[PDB]
C-alpha cells in the first residue's frame, strides 16, 4: 500500500499540493491544486457532479489517510446507504 498523498509527492513533491510543502489552514490552496490537474467536479462522473459548488475534493478524498485505490464512501454525509456504485450505475 501507498497513501495517495505519497503517490502524488513522487511526481512534484509535497509542493504539488501545498505552498512550500506546508498545509494551509483553509484547504482552498490545495483544492485549487487538485483542480489544476484534474479539472472541475462539474466535468466528472455522477458521483462528482452533484458536489460541484458544495464540496472540495478533500471532503471525500482524505489523501493522507487513504491508499491509492481506496474509494471514499458516503455514509458520513448521506443516511440512505448510497454508494458510489449505486449512483454510478443508477
Ligand atoms: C495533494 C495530492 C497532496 C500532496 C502531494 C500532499 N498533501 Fe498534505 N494534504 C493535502 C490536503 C488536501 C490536505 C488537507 C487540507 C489542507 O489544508 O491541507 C493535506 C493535509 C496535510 C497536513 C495536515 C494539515 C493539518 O492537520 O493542519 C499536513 C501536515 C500535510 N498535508 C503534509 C504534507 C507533506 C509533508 C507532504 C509531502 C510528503 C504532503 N502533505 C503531500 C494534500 C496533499
Ligand atoms: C497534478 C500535479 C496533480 C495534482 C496537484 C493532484 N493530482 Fe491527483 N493525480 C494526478 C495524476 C497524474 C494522477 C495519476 C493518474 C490516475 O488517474 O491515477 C493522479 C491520481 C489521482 C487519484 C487516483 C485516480 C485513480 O487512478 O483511480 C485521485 C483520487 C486523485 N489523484 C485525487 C487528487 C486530489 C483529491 C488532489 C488534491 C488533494 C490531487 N489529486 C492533486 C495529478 C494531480
Ligand atoms: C465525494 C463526494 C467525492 C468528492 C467530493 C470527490 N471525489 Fe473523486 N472519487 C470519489 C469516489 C467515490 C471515487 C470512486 C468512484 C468513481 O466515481 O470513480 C472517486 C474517484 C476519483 C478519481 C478516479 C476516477 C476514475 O475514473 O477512475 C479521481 C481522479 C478523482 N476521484 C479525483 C477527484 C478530485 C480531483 C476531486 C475534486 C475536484 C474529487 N475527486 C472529488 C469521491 C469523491
Ligand atoms: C459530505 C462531506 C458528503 C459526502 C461524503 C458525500 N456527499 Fe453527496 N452530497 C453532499 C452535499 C453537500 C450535497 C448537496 C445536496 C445535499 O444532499 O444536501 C450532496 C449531493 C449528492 C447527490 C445529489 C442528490 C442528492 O442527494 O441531493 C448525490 C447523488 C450524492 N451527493 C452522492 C454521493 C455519493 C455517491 C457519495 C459517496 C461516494 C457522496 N455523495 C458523499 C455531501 C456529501
Amino acid at each position: 500500500d501507498q497513501k495517495l498523498s505519497d503517490f502524488h509527492a513522487e511526481s512534484g513533491g509535497c509542493e504539488s499540493c501545498h505552498k512550500d510543502g506546508t498545509p494551509s489552514a483553509d484547504g482552498a490552496f490545495e483544492f485549487a491544486q487538485c483542480q489544476s490537474c484534474h479539472g472541475k467536479l462539474s466535468e466528472m462522473d455522477a458521483v462528482h457532479k452533484p458536489h460541484d459548488g458544495n464540496l472540495v475534493c478533500a471532503d471525500c478524498h482524505a489523501v493522507h489517510d487513504m491508499n491509492v485505490g481506496q474509494k471514499p464512501t458516503c455514509e458520513s454525509c448521506h443516511d440512505d446507504g448510497r454508494t458510489s456504485a449505486s449512483v454510478l450505475k443508477k
